[PDB]
């Protein structure tokens, strides 16, 4: 698809076979979604943004849908005010910016 | 042009007579920069982000430049760690999210 900007680019994705909603960010290096149960072992991470950071769980290799798109990588779990889903999955969908 | 997201999607910009580095980031409904000066009136904002929120300078009506693509828009002046060009500004320079 072709998405416009006038609204956010929220979409939905499937995780642990639960729908939900999370935004396409460019601007994100990674993905971040809000606390939930993901299988295996997790990593530290933390991620900094506008007003300071979040402490992270990082899981890799987690099977994710991002609009009908299916993808396998790093998801990490937090404290989130929003899913994100950043360029280490919007390189897997096939993504660009267009102008 | 198409833009790739295996690094950050980072391109020059015009402001206020200065040239800086800004991310293009459809996760940020607003554009925000580091601290300048800008002409006209402004007034307080929070803006809140991954970390919780920052304060910064809401100056409306403000032109910008963005690959030869002149828009105007508001443009939000404070302690973000990156410069961000969001929607609002975006959306006038007619990118999209493609895949
Ligand atoms: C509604 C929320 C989404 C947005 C809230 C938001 C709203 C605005 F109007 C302007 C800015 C921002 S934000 O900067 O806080 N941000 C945009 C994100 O794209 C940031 C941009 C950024 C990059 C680097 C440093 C500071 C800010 N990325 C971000 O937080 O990336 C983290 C998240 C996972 O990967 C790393 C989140
Ligand atoms: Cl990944
Ligand atoms: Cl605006
Ligand atoms: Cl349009």
């Amino acid at each position: 698809p072709q998405i416009t900007l006038w609204k956010r680019p929220l979409v939905t994705i499937k995780i642990g076979g639960q729908l939900k909603e999370a935004l396409l960010d460019t601007g994100a290096d990674d993905t971040v979604i809000e606390e939930m149960s993901l299988p295996g072992r997790w990593k530290p991470k933390m991620i900094g943004g506008i007003g300071g950071f979040i402490k992270v769980r990082q899981y890799d290799q987690i099977i994710i849908e991002i609009c009908g798109h299916k993808a396998i990588g790093t998801v990490l779990v937090g404290p989130t005010p929003v899913n994100i889903i950043g360029r280490n999955l919007l390189t897997q969908i096939g993504c660009t910016l267009n102008f």
